[PDB]
């Protein structure tokens, strides 16, 4: 409720941190969720199996190395379009805090030896147990972490007035 | 879900609603993560066009149905096992009314009528914008109203001692 934003896929960078969105809770705790985006929009996609191995991993992964000093995270979920995960937290870390924990989580990813490493793998705890593959999370975390991360500017992005009218007067 | 409750999903019935995870905030507010379980675990699942032009649908749908007295609706995600979503809200509000704006969402879904009226659904907007069905939300959301939706109990679903030992 603070602000949410309109942004322009086709300009979007890629891997980058953006600010997705700022909330506020009744007695003002700030709530921000992040975009973060691995791959770059309509040129490229993640894979359904390594995305669902990847999100068994990172949320762990990234609290370890972002928690703490005014943020709690609260969740990290794919993109139903497979470009990117929104992470929600407790706390306004900026952009590069963001990217720097995110790194190092790709890199930890890195050193997972073997599935039995990889939490909730495994018929009782995971929703489709099948549909995991260890090399394509490392894959994904690898090309992170070779292209780097950059911070994208809502300003930058944004989606002028004028453009929305076009776009939102054909949703009718 | 970080911090999830250990429940179990052979066990989990679907379509249902479940408490995931519940967070304080540092001047007290309460956060809630609901577990949206469309699919019974390793039985079913949604295709990948559906859940996403579904995921374009839902979080308006939702937000009409449930934010308000008590409640502010923060993101509603796929699951990576696209059985479901998780939903994290500002405040605390019973199961049965998050079920209850779930299939007045599920039914808004319903009077789509074609793909161009779909939020974001465009190049500028959305991320891989020809990995869309309509047809497949709407029969998601058929689904969901055929089966109702059920509450799930952390209790009732905690895999026991034994269990998490063997595993
Ligand atoms: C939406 C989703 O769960 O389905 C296809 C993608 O794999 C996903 O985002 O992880
Ligand atoms: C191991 S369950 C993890 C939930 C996941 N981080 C999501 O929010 O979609
Ligand atoms: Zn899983
Ligand atoms: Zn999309």
């Amino acid at each position: 409720l603070l602000d949410s934003f309109a942004v322009d896929h086709t300009r979007m960078q890629a891997p980058a941190v953006r600010t997705a969105k700022t909330m506020n809770t009744p007695h003002g705790d700030a709530i921000t969720v992040f975009d973060l985006r691995f791959c770059i929009p309509n040129k490229e996609v993640m894979p359904e199996k390594g995305i669902h191995t990847l999100e068994h991993l990172f949320a762990g992964f990234m609290r370890d190395h972002l928690n703490g000093n005014g943020v709690e995270i609260i969740d990290i979920s794919p993109m139903g379009c497979r470009t990117g995960f929104y992470m929600s937290l407790i706390g306004t870390p900026d952009e590069q805090r963001v990217a720097d924990a995110w790194k190092a989580a790709m890199a930890d990813v890195l050193k997972v030896q073997d599935q039995n490493q990889i939490p909730e793998l495994n018929v009782y705890q995971c929703g489709t147990y099948q549909m995991h593959s260890l090399s394509e999370a490392q894959d994904i975390a690898r090309h992170i972490l070779e292209r780097d991360v950059r911070v994208n500017s809502n300003k930058e992005l944004a989606l002028p007035k004028e453009k929305l009218q076009e776009l939102h007067i054909l949703e009718h």
